[PDB]
């Protein structure tokens, strides 16, 4: 079950060493034979041999083969996180980020840090990480932003997209403000994501895919009144015939799931209506 970790972060059973070098007789590509067999002899604590089956796995394994190359270092990543050292950990990190993409395999030791709870280790490697590639990936500081209001550091959060903004170009803005506003919504401050995307359909009014994501926050979060004056907000701007009917369908269909049958025929008739201009 070791290997069906690895494979999870990578997004007649063999009982003996005999087993499994029979099995890699006819499947030396196969990282999951090899993880498995790491993980056997990880079982019995035979570290060495648990590493010097990675190092065979990384030369034997075909060099085309490049998702089953991330599993076996995800997998040394792992080995060592778990017990190894530091030093230990570093090396294996370090020659990982030089064969396979660097931002990858910081992304996946992040991702080790917090299973393992090393939560200080996630800190450092997120602003060091966000150094180096945030320039160019929006993706380290959502992620970072995760990490920080999942441990109720909301005002480091916003620290936090203060400087992905400083960092992104201008034409990620919206991307990343968007993504920790329904960060907010799922872990942390509802109040906080209104706010970013108040300030989103400010600066782009015309975007309507924003005022789309916006009421999809709201109507997940379940507070009717604000779903209302937010579709009704809506309906008073720039959108196409087309976009009018997804939107009012769309709210019609809220209030189906809210049993108002009062106001569902109000849009019903706004609805109607609107059409009629």
């Amino acid at each position: 079950d070791w290997t069906a970790s690895i494979l999870d972060q990578a997004q007649r059973a063999p009982e003996s060493v005999a087993d499994f070098e029979r099995l890699l007789i006819g499947n030396p590509n196969s990282s999951v034979v090899w993880m498995n067999y790491m993980a056997f002899q990880l079982q019995l604590s035979e570290i060495e041999k648990a590493r010097e089956l990675a190092e065979r796995a990384l030369k034997t394994i075909n060099f085309r083969e490049e998702a089953e190359k991330l599993n076996i270092w995800i997998a040394m990543l792992n080995l060592e996180n778990t017990f190894g050292t530091e030093e230990t950990l570093e090396e294996v990190f370090s020659r990982a980020c030089q064969y396979m993409d660097s931002y990858t395999i910081h992304t996946k030791l992040l991702g080790i840090y917090e299973i393992s709870e090393k939560f200080d280790k996630a800190a450092e490697l997120f602003k060091a990480t966000a150094k180096k590639f945030g320039g160019e990936k929006v993706s380290i500081w959502v992620s970072w932003g995760d990490f920080l209001i999942s441990h109720n550091e909301e005002q480091e959060a916003r620290t936090i997209l203060g400087n992905a903004l400083k960092a992104l170009p201008k034409r990620n803005h919206i991307e990343v403000v968007r993504k920790f506003a329904q960060l907010e919504f799922a872990k942390g401050d509802p109040e906080r994501g209104r706010s970013l995307f108040e300030g989103l359909v400010a600066d782009a009014p015309k975007r309507i895919d924003l005022w789309n994501v916006y009421v999809d926050q709201e109507v997940k979060a379940k507070d009717k009144k604000k779903v209302e004056d937010l579709f009704e907000r809506i309906i008073t701007k720039k959108i196409t015939r087309k976009q009018a009917k997804f939107f009012f369908n769309k709210w019609l269909q809220f209030e189906e799931s809210e049993g108002d049958e009062k106001t569902i025929e109000y849009v019903k008739a706004k609805a109607t209506e609107y059409v009629a201009s």
